[PDB]
């Protein structure tokens, strides 16, 4: 099996690879604002084997931890990520997912999420595909997995995975087949199926909620004393597909 990238973050560092992964930075919506003077490489360090990205509070400033990759992939590719998280934290927004790299203004160029977990659902993981036909200038949910395991437990390891063609976007959990997005073949301008336009990124952060400019987000209000979170990666690895 054919391997484009993997990173078993088991590198002789402390830090991720300085090359492939940058630190994720403030941006006025729910997963980015507590990246807001997150001083360097505070909320992420590697050690045993795994990325571990914290969510914590320092002295009244709630700070993300998570980093996205500078390298990105075309189609014809699977990603798979295996991650646990150390334990529920209400308000806690942890994902891994993709970005398109040099696409026109989110949602148009698309976006997956291969893993979010939010209190709402708190025995649950959502795997989730935007774009501007889904979302629209006023729709921010995307199209999520209906049918996605009620009974799960997501402080153990598991795998998250996308396989990415020109036909759909393929989403799988410990290797089983979970739903599919189909590609529609509709005019280019109904922007139904971007996600061979651009190459997409990889994304992995722990997160906090609670409210963005006074509007209550996703995961909710931020419970204090459950934190500090962490995610661990244990690895991510994308295949060059048959
Ligand atoms: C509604 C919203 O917050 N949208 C931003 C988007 O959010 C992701 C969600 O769509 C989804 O729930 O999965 C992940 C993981 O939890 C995120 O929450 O994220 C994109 C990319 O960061 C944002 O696009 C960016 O917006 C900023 C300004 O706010 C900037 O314009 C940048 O150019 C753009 O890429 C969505 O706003
Ligand atoms: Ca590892
Ligand atoms: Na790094
Ligand atoms: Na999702």
């Amino acid at each position: 099996e054919n391997i484009l990238f993997v990173d078993d973050f088991d590198a002789k560092c402390i830090v991720p690879d300085t090359a492939i992964w940058k630190l994720c930075t403030y941006a006025n919506n729910a997963w980015s604002q507590y990246f807001r003077g997150v001083d360097g490489y505070e909320n992420v360090k590697v050690e045993e084997g795994y990325l571990k990205l914290r969510a914590c509070k320092d002295n009244g400033t709630y700070k993300n931890g998570g980093v996205f990759s500078k390298i990105g992939f075309p189609c014809g590719t699977r990603l798979e990520v295996k991650a646990r998280l150390t334990k529920l934290v209400r308000g806690g927004f942890p994902a891994i997912w993709q970005m398109p790299i040099g696409a026109p203004e989110w949602p148009r160029g698309g976006q997956i999420d291969l893993m979010e977990w939010v209190q709402g659902s708190p025995k649950q993981i959502f795997q989730t595909v935007h774009t501007f036909y889904i979302n629209g200038e006023n729709g921010s949910a995307g199209v999520t997995n209906k049918e996605a395991d009620k009974n799960f437990d997501v402080t153990k390891d598991h795998v998250y995975a996308v396989q990415r063609t020109e036909k759909e976007l393929i989403f799988y959990v410990d290797g089983k087949e979970t739903w599919k997005y189909e590609n529609q073949h509709l005019d280019k301008e109904k922007l139904q199926y971007p996600f061979c336009e651009y190459p997409f990124n990889i994304i992995l952060n722990f997160s906090l909620g609670g409210e963005l400019n006074g509007m209550m987000t996703w995961p909710g209000e931020i419970h204090d004393e459950d934190l500090p979170g962490e995610m661990w990666v244990d690895w991510v690895r994308v295949v060059l597909l048959d």
